[PDB]
């Protein structure tokens, strides 16, 4: 608990200035050191579930060979607001792997709902998370309803600690087979939506894979990431925020600042 106490006061000041709640968990995978602040509280997942969704698809592909290259055709009624990739392939279809990359790297909502259907819905994704030992994660709704971020509502939430623990298992641990694990890392490394969050907190030479979430209400936004300091063991971390009023705005700068404090607490 020593490293957590080191940054406890700076985290409290950061969330006071933000006007809401910040939850952070960070793990140095070399030393095992951790930093926690509200790490066991529930926060809305928002779009960040899409990373775990892609991992669940990769897990299924270990059993169903050829799943990733399966073509998926869809109609205009499958389009959801903010579907920047899948709308460009409406007239052609996309493969499961392309939908997964679009969900991870562009937060594509039509792709996410199509993949949720392939997994058996929100309960199917929740079941995958249970299968890797995550008892906290719950997905309950589809896009876009899952973004309501209602104060006190446990639907479509997890905790920063559970997010970090699951991310570690999937990117660095044994929850996925080696080829699928590297594909998951590669998709996260290619994310385009996180340049102002955890990525803004790390040195330019560090490799980073991340997935963001932005609910659009209640100051609710987040980011989780695996980061590789050059020549050293990776760090896994999650930063989640929420705020009391529906009209409260989220802040990418606060997410980046919290990531910096977590890394400073860990000693890097
Ligand atoms: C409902 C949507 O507003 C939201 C979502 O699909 O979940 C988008 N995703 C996120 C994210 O943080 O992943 C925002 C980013 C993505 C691209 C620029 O804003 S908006």
């Amino acid at each position: 608990h020593m490293l957590t106490n080191l940054v406890a006061e700076p985290f409290a000041k950061l969330e006071q200035d933000f006007g809401g709640s910040i939850g952070v968990y960070a793990m140095d995978t070399g030393s095992g050191a951790t930093v926690s602040y509200r790490a066991e509280e529930r926060f809305p997942l928002c779009s960040s579930f899409k990373g775990f969704l892609a991992a669940a698809v990769l897990a299924r592909s270990q059993q169903q060979a050829g799943l990733l290259d399966t073509p998926i055709r869809y109609g205009k009624n499958a389009l959801v607001p903010w579907s920047p990739i899948s709308e460009k392939y409406l007239t052609t279809g996309m493969t499961v792997a392309e939908l997964s990359a679009a969900a991870v790297q562009y937060s594509d909502n039509a792709a996410a709902n199509l993949l949720l259907k392939e997994l058996g819905g929100p309960a199917g994704l929740t079941a995958f998370m249970r299968s890797i030992g995550d008892t906290t994660f719950r997905l309950d709704r589809w896009e876009l309803e899952l973004n309501s971020a209602i104060p006190g509502d446990a639907r479509d939430t997890s905790s920063p600690r559970a997010v970090t623990e699951s991310l570690q298992k999937l990117t660095l641990g044994s929850a996925l087979a080696a080829p699928q694990r590297q594909q998951f890392v590669d998709w996260l490394k290619g994310n385009t939506t996180g340049n102002h969050r955890i990525r803004a907190a790390v040195p330019a030479d560090w490799a980073v894979g991340d997935k963001t979430g932005t609910c659009g209400v209640y100051g609710t936004a987040n980011d989780y990431a695996v980061v590789w300091p050059t020549g050293r063991a990776p760090i896994v971390l999650a930063v989640y925020t929420r705020a009391p009023n529906k009209d409260d705005k989220h802040s990418e700068a606060v997410i980046a600042a919290a990531a910096r404090l977590a890394l400073e607490g860990l000693g890097v």
